[PDB]
């Protein structure tokens, strides 16, 4: 229901993904960024974990701050 | 979640069933049945797994091809 009301919002989080493959980020992050990059705000206000957890390839660690760091898995 | 509260040693069963299945991957379901077999009661979260499992250091979740949510401990 998330990716039929905004199209566009799994090619755009995947872009973030992309450009930040190296260290990971954190939804807070990926939110910034998300404003960069299209000019509007981030579109998911509730379950962002699990809507980043059904993108093919993604990770999600917990990290030794506490903090909740996506990836894309390794090739 | 306050569950660490009630369950003071939930924290190391999940992770006792996680570095027994380190080598793959392991699913909620699965994890809930190693629960059972391991404790011999029935696992105590009923809710938010997926949120639980992302506060234990160490660990990570991922997306597979199969769609199946697959919980691991990260590499070194």
């Amino acid at each position: 229901s998330v990716r039929e009301e905004y199209p566009d919002i799994d090619s755009e989080v995947r872009a973030i993904l992309l450009s930040h493959a190296q260290n990971g980020i954190t939804i807070s992050s990926i939110k910034s960024e998300y404003r960069k990059l299209t000019g509007n705000p981030f579109p998911l206000h509730d379950n962002v974990t699990d809507f980043l957890l059904t993108i093919p390839n993604v990770t999600a660690e917990c990290s030794e701050s506490g903090k909740r760091i996506f990836n894309l898995k390794a090739s």
